[PDB]
C-alpha cells in the first residue's frame, strides 16, 4: 500500500485497458508509471484482493507492481517504469536497424519472464508485443500478466469482442476458452513472429475471422525473412495442433540459447 503522498505525477505516457497512465516520482527519487484506473473499467476488489500475490511475482524481465493506492479512487497501481515503452513500437521504428542477435535476445528476455510466470503456474493471457515494454538499456519486460481477469469490458474478454487478442490465441482458447501454460505458449510463439517480423500485424492479410479458420484447419504463420530455420522452428513448435505437444517456456529457454550459440 503506496502513499499518494509519496508520488508526483509528471507526463502522461498513454491510455490502456483500464485508461490513463503516468510517469513519476516516487519518494522524489524512483521513476514510476502510475496507472490510473478509469472507474468502471477494473473489477477493483478482486483485483485488490489479489495484487498481494502479483507483488510477490518478481524477476528480472518481468516488469516490477511496486504497490497499489486503493484508499481512494480512483485507485492507482505504480509499477517499474520503462523509458522506451511499448516492444510494439520499438520493433516500427526503422531507426533502431536491429541485428538478428538483438531480436533473438528481446526473444530471450521474453522467455525468461514466461519461464518464471509458468514455474508459479501464473498465467498472462494476453502476451504480444504490444504488452512487453522496453527499458533504457534495450532490456525487453513483460508487462500487465494477469490484469485481464479484472477487465470489465465484455469487448476486451469475449472471444468474439473487437478488443480479444484472436490473433495471439491458439484454437483451443477460441473455440472452447481452454486456457492453460500451453495458450501463453501459442501467444509467445506469436510474439517471436512479430519480433523477427519487426512488428507487422500477425495474418496482416486476414481478419480476425479468417485467422482463426486459417489456424483451425492447420496453417500458420510464414517464416518471417529474418527468421532461420532453427528461429523458425522455435516459434514454430508453438502452435502445434495439439497443445500437450507445444513446449514448455524452460524448453524454449534452452532452444533459444542453443540458437545464439549456434548463430
Ligand atoms: C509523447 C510521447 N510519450 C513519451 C514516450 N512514449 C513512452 C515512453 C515510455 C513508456 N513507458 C510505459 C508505458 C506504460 C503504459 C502506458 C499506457 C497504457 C499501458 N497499458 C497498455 C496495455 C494494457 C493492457 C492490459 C490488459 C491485460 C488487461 C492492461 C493494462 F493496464 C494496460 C496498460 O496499462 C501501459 C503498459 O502498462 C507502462 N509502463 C510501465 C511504462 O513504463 N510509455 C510511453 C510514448 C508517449
Amino acid at each position: 500500500e503506496i502513499d499518494p503522498k509519496d508520488l508526483t505525477f509528471l507526463k502522461e505516457l498513454g491510455t490502456g485497458q483500464f485508461g490513463v497512465v503516468k510517469y513519476g516520482k516516487w519518494r522524489g527519487q524512483y521513476d514510476v508509471a502510475i496507472k490510473m484506473i478509469k472507474e468502471g473499467s477494473m473489477s477493483e476488489d478482486e483485483f485488490i484482493e489479489e495484487a498481494k500475490v502479483m507483488m510477490n511475482l518478481s524477476h528480472e524481465k518481468l516488469v516490477q507492481l511496486y504497490g497499489v493506492c486503493t484508499k481512494q479512487r480512483p485507485i492507482f497501481i505504480i509499477t517499474e517504469y520503462m523509458a522506451n515503452g511499448c516492444l510494439l513500437n520499438y520493433l516500427r521504428e526503422a531507426r533502431h536497424a536491429f541485428q538478428t542477435q538483438q531480436l533473438l535476445e528481446m526473444c530471450k528476455d521474453v522467455c525468461e519472464a514466461m519461464e518464471y510466470l509458468e514455474s508459479k503456474q501464473f498465467l498472462h493471457r494476453d502476451l504480444a508485443a504490444r504488452n512487453c515494454l522496453v527499458n533504457d538499456q534495450g532490456v525487453v519486460k513483460v508487462s500487465d500478466f494477469g490484469l485481464s481477469r479484472y477487465v470489465l469490458d465484455d469487448e476486451y474478454t469475449s472471444s468474439v469482442g473487437s478488443k480479444f487478442p484472436v490473433r495471439w490465441s491458439p484454437p483451443e482458447v477460441l473455440m472452447y476458452s481452454k486456457f492453460s501454460s500451453k495458450s501463453d505458449i501459442w501467444a509467445f510463439g506469436v510474439l517471436m513472429w512479430e519480433i523477427y517480423s519487426l512488428g507487422k500485424m500477425p495474418y496482416e492479410r486476414f481478419t480476425n475471422s479468417e485467422t482463426a479458420e486459417h489456424i483451425a484447419q492447420g496453417l500458420r504463420l510464414y517464416r518471417p525473412h529474418l527468421a532461420s530455420a532453427a528461429v523458425y522452428t522455435i516459434m514454430y513448435s508453438c502452435w502445434h495442433e495439439k497443445a500437450d505437444e507445444r513446449p514448455t517456456f524452460k524448453i524454449l529457454l534452452s532452444n533459444i540459447l542453443d540458437v545464439m550459440d549456434e548463430e
